[PDB]
């Protein structure tokens, strides 16, 4: 059961869940999987790679491990959007 999703990022590959890319709904990735495919039949996602890795990682773990924040806006990922701005707030000194 389910089914599993390959993405090119911009030139960078992941594989994932679909349970995975749609827990969080009127995401960029539930509008994507509700498209462009590479040669491989990949998923192709036009974008920088460089922080999707800990995007990825959040939406597998729900937990954290700026540029992050926007692409998180980007992808309308909202829980992380939230926390991330939190974490601001949480260090303000004034």
């Amino acid at each position: 059961m389910g089914e599993v999703i390959h993405l090119n990022v911009g030139g960078k590959r992941f594989s994932t869940s679909r349970q995975t890319l749609t827990w969080i709904p009127d995401s960029f990735f539930s509008s994507l999987l509700s498209t462009l495919k590479d040669e491989t039949g990949a998923i192709f996602i036009d974008r920088d790679p460089t922080v999707f890795a800990p995007i990825l990682n959040f939406l597998r773990t729900k937990e954290l491990d700026s540029s992050l924040l926007h692409e998180a806006q980007f992808y309308g990922l909202t829980p992380l959007v939230r926390r991330l701005q939190l974490r601001e707030e949480l260090d303000r000194s004034s």
